[PDB]
C-alpha cells in the first residue's frame, strides 16, 4: 500500500485513527479516551464530532495534517471487494491484511454488540493470532482498497470473531 | 515471544527461514555463487543439503538461540490452505492464503519447477494492491497451523506471471 496511506495511519487512544485530509480524521468510537476534553492541541468547542455507533468522524477548524491531500471516504463498498486493512505492529512493521468484504452484518462478539461490514481474513486457514491475524489494539486502523487509478477508505477495525476469521469494519 | 516473522531473514537475491537455532532453508536459485561465509560462519562449518530448488543449511553453532525448533516437513496434504510469508524491503509483512495441490513438473513461465502447486486464494488480479508474489519474494516460507503446532512445509520457488498458480520447493 502506498506510503501516502501508511502516513494517515496515527496511534490514538488504545488504537489507531486515520487522517481523510487536513481537517478530518476517523476512527472506532470505543479506542477514543472517555476523559479526553483536547485533540491535536485543539479544544472540543473547534471541533465538529460526528458519531454512528463505533464509527466517529472528527472535522477540525484548522489544518491538522497540511502535508495531506484529501482522499474519498465512502460508506463500505461491494461485497466481493479485498481490501487490505492498514495495521502497525512491534518495529515499524507493516502488515496489510488481505480481507475479502461481504454483507452489512449485526453480531455479538466477546461482550458486545456490534455493526458494521463483515468481512474474512485472506491470510490463512486459522488466523487466529498476532502473525496472520488482527488483535485488540489494531482497532481504528483503515480498511482501503485501489479502484482504477484512486485508493479509497471505506471503514475502520471494530471487531473480530474468537476463530480470528471474521472482522467487522465500522462504516459512515 | 519470537513471532514466525523474526524466523524470516533477507539473504542472497530473496529470503529464507530460520526452523530452528542452527537450521535454516531457502530457495536454491537466491543462494550465492560467490561466498567464503554465511552469517559470519566459515562454510567449512555448514552443511548444505540441496535437493533441486529446496536448499537446508545446518550450522556448527547456534546462529539464533532466541528461537525453539518448529516442525519441518515434505510439503503438506493436499488442501491445506498455507500462508506464504512475504517480507518486503518496504517493511511491509504480506502473509497471503494458498491452497496446495500436489506435487508436480509445472511449466512456468516457459520454465520447468518441480514442487507442491498452490492456487493463491486473493482473488481476480493479485498485482495492484499487496495481494500476490513478485520475483523479489523467492525463498519465503509456507506454514500452517496444525493442533497447536506450526508447520513450515517449503519454500517459494516460482509464480506464474498471470498471478494464480505458486510452487513451493520441498525437502527430499
Ligand atoms: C476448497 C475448495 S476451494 C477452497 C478455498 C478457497 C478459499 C479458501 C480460503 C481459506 C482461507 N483463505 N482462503 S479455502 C477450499
Amino acid at each position: 500500500a502506498p506510503p501516502t496511506l501508511w502516513s494517515r495511519v496515527t496511534k490514538f487512544g488504545s488504537g489507531w485513527g486515520f487522517w481523510v485530509s487536513p481537517t478530518v480524521f476517523i476512527t472506532t468510537t470505543h479506542v477514543i479516551p472517555t476523559s479526553a476534553k483536547e485533540f491535536f492541541g485543539e479544544p472540543l468547542t473547534s471541533i465538529a464530532i460526528h458519531r454512528a455507533g463505533e464509527f466517529t468522524l472528527f472535522r477540525f477548524s484548522k489544518k491538522i495534517r497540511p502535508d495531506l491531500t484529501g482522499m474519498i471516504l465512502e460508506e463500505g463498498c461491494p461485497e466481493g471487494t479485498v481490501c487490505s486493512v492498514l495495521i502497525k505492529r512491534d518495529s515499524g512493521e507493516l502488515l496489510p491484511l488481505a480481507v475479502r468484504m461481504g454483507a452489512i452484518a449485526s453480531m455479538r462478539i466477546q461482550g458486545r454488540l456490534v455493526h458494521g461490514q463483515s468481512g474474512m481474513l485472506l491470510t490463512g486457514a486459522n488466523a487466529k493470532g498476532m502473525d496472520l491475524g488482527t488483535i485488540p489494539g489494531d482497532c481504528g486502523a483503515p480498511y482501503v482498497y485501489k479502484r482504477a487509478n484512486d485508493w479509497v477508505v471505506c471503514g475502520v477495525h471494530a471487531a473480530a470473531t474468537k476463530s480470528g476469521n471474521t472482522v467487522v469494519c465500522a462504516v459512515q
